[PDB]
């Protein structure tokens, strides 16, 4: 009964709230988290990569959510793992069990409350958190209407966890990232926290509170438990839960950080459940002077868009999109620096070395320096990925590709091809081998960012599909390997 | 510059040879040696507990070794000490220095030789040590193929140390254990020894012989020096070597006893290096191969550690069966130890406000049980010093038998019902005595079942700083607050 060997890694994308519809607006988040998951799969991890998502209006919306999810997954090549339907997941047993544990811990109480309530956010707001935009009172943070409501509601004793949360932040400095987001959460919690309304009296459809069917949970309370549902909760003895909980990484947008970094860990502390290891809040994309990567991918190519978004924007910051910025990356970074270097060297293998990887001679100093830089990339890229700094990992790879192109232009293997010498031909073989070998290493490491284009390059280098994990980075290109006739992988931008 | 104050104790598990894979098949060995090391740490020793281990086919095989090691260490809770890698260790300087010393002493010579050679064992074999099994010539001892080779090789003058080895066995009766293994080694050496080939001419990867780069040492010659490397050798003036060499105990399987009890001490005699103090060769397990890692994941790490160290007299071969381990899980652990702790701790919680009672004056029955418990540490220490962990565990559970008998005779559940003044006093005394002997037993079983014993000590309100053997002589403090009792030893759950 051994169906797994590698260390597990459980990573989630964000719940939909405050949007009723999942997936929409999450393409950037999905591309980034997919690259993280693909990197972990290539680095000998058992990856579990899941979404944070689970009358007549509600059901057709379920078809649209499905259609949007399939299109986004296929257009951007997201490799979410397949979740198995269970009876507990259909009946919201996770949030009901979480409620039971928090109630049994003494952290849930009924009370009367009056204040500004937002139907869309399902939250209460204080006076300073509202504003009259134009004779209509809206929330300052989200812009949703509020009306004054006097309700009976169940509260979570969030105030009893202010210091416990600050102690968790101090003991786990990598729990919240990037650092500007960590400083903001610490500043917020340090000001003190009030108790948190978590239910409403309603007969509308929703997750009924255990023992109190006249109350229903707010949508975001039950939504957060989807992370636990993804690991088989409330079946804490199940193999799924022992293996994958706690989650290693919650990937979210910075708009819902307080739900994940304050409310969520307090809920889990109250219920006696292990907390997630890390929360990373990314920024949002805007046009220069909203950005739809699915439409960009269909127009420009999936790997061009995935590369641009993960390279142009330092992950965590807000990003600016201009057509000029992505055209340069498509034409310079991809088509020229990587594509043309691979095409030039592979063309000489096919035409002058009978389509066979040459056996290199003894490596000169210039050969060893370039190989040493490439051999050191896996360690540097792994460190950047562990901090969710994919832009720095891609910059490191293209810095090596810069050295490789410089090396290629200095060695001039296309002029050594002519000479009938014994030393020029040996130098011809060695320089082509070194260029192919560093292209192989770069192609292996860009698989998380551009899976198909990297796969095509590895096909051109005669690498079987079984020899494409990061363990293969330390195994040099085999002389005598037969290479297929080279074809283009990274085309130049074609204006409409 | 005092980073130590206790007497050092250096104990090793065996080198991998003949198998190229370390750790594989050594789980039973690791568990027993870990219990010995844990006992020494609790007994005010500075313990150094190390393994005897250090192209493309060899690199990823090193990844598998690390995976097997970390999984085995975690599944069985083995507490090997952390080895610091140095420049000398990376370049195999210990075996080079050992070879130099033996050569400088005149004990290594080059010679021609012809005979049956096993590339797997890296040893030569005489005709009577080979056999044709089905048209192929194998060693009778290990079943590896041999081919007739006529090679130049370096020899160690083992014949010059036959009598010196016998004199060492006689002067040090505890050097080899158990006694059946000692008798076999003495009989072998008494028959006389030939000189020992220790190198081969090959351009494969290996430890090149100093001053003769065409020869490489046999893998087991270099492997033996890992024991020296663990103590900082060849840096004989290092703090590690002065403090931890000679090794106090080489724990090995009896399959490689001649490498450790004959070749190894003769090497060290030639090199002028102090000999290890003691070598213990344990037996092998079989079903009526046994995989303790798989057993632990299915049954519980402490259930498996206990069964393996109690069921088989250490040094003998053992037979593990499902019924035999179920008996020890349910009787020895869940009932004899578990329910004795649960029934008495539950009475402290419900009847004595979760507070250790202040006992009255001890009756003859109370003092008799306490006396048996107070004498356990000395008896268990003597068994561990002979590596007789089965006898240490038997001595502890014989006391737990007396405690269960004492508990049933006193009937504390009857005394709690009486509003009398005398009965309530006797009720406090018998509960204190029962908790006190459970505390002593839990302290002494820490080397065998670290986690379960820690849980019992948690239920008895013992802080983590008061769990060494120096705390055995400090009675349970009346007034100590106890957490609500929870289960520690579950009964066997059939799948």
């Amino acid at each position: 009964h051994h169906h797994h060997h590698m260390k597990p890694y459980y990573v989630t994308t964000a719940i939909a709230y405050p949007n009723a519809a999942p997936h929409v607006g999450h393409a950037y988040e999905y591309i980034a988290t997919d690259a993280i998951a693909r990197f972990k799969r290539l680095d000998r991890y058992d990856v579990r990569f899941l979404t944070g998502t689970d009358g007549v209006p509600t059901a057709a919306l379920a078809r649209r959510n499905s259609d949007v999810f399939q299109r986004m997954q296929e257009a951007l090549n997201i490799s979410f793992d397949r979740f198995i339907r269970t009876t507990d997941a259909d009946h919201h047993e996770a949030s009901k069990e979480l409620w039971r544990r928090m109630s049994a811990a003494g952290d849930i109480y009924l009370d009367n409350y009056s204040g500004w309530y937002s139907v869309r956010d399902e939250r209460f707001f204080v006076e300073s958190e509202t504003q009259l935009v134009d004779g209509t009172r809206l929330t300052v943070e989200t812009g949703t209407p509020v009306t004054w409501t006097e309700e009976q509601t169940y509260f979570f004793r969030l105030s009893a966890y202010t210091d416990k949360l600050l102690a968790h932040y101090h003991a786990n400095p990598d729990f919240i990232a990037p650092e500007t987001r960590r400083n903001e959460v610490i500043s917020f919690v340090s000001g003190g926290l009030d108790d948190l309304s978590i239910s409403r009296t309603s007969f509308d459809w929703g997750v009924q509170v255990p023992e109190h069917p006249d109350h229903v949970m707010y949508v975001w309370v039950d939504a957060l438990t989807n992370y636990l549902t993804g690991a088989g909760f409330p079946d804490t003895d199940s193999e799924l839960f022992r293996r994958y909980w706690p989650a290693d990484l919650h990937m979210i947008g910075k708009d819902i950080i307080r739900f994940h970094a304050v409310y969520w860990p307090a809920f889990l502390m109250s219920a006696g459940i292990e907390l997630p290891r890390r929360i990373f809040a990314h920024g949002f994309l805007h046009n220069r002077g909203i950005v739809d990567p699915v439409a960009l991918a269909e127009a420009l190519g999936v790997d061009q868009v995935r590369y641009f978004l993960l390279r142009e924007v330092p992950f965590g910051q807000d990003g600016s999109y201009s057509d000029e910025a992505i055209v340069t990356r498509i034409n310079t970074d991809l088509a020229n620096e990587l594509g043309n270097l691979a095409q030039r060297s592979l063309s000489m293998v096919a035409k002058n070395l009978d389509g066979r990887v040459p056996n290199p001679g003894e490596f000169a100093d210039a050969d060893a320096a370039l190989l040493a830089t490439a051999d050191g990339l896996l360690e540097r890229v792994r460190g950047h990925f562990d901090a969710q700094a994919m832009h720095l990992a891609l910059e490191a790879i293209w810095l090596m590709l810069g050295d490789a192109n410089k090396y290629f232009s200095v060695q001039q293997p296309w002029v050594l091809r002519k000479s009938e010498s014994e030393a020029d031909q040996a130098r011809f073989r060695t320089t082509l081998y070194v260029t192919c070998e560093v292209v192989r290493i770069a192609a292996l490491l860009i698989q998380p960012v551009m899976p198909e284009s990297a796969g095509k390059i590895l096909d051109l280098l005669g690498q079987a599909p079984n020899q494409r994990s990061f363990a293969a980075v330390g195994v040099r290109l085999t002389p005598g390997t037969a290479l297929p006739p080279p074809t283009g992988v990274f085309p130049r931008y074609q204006p409409p």
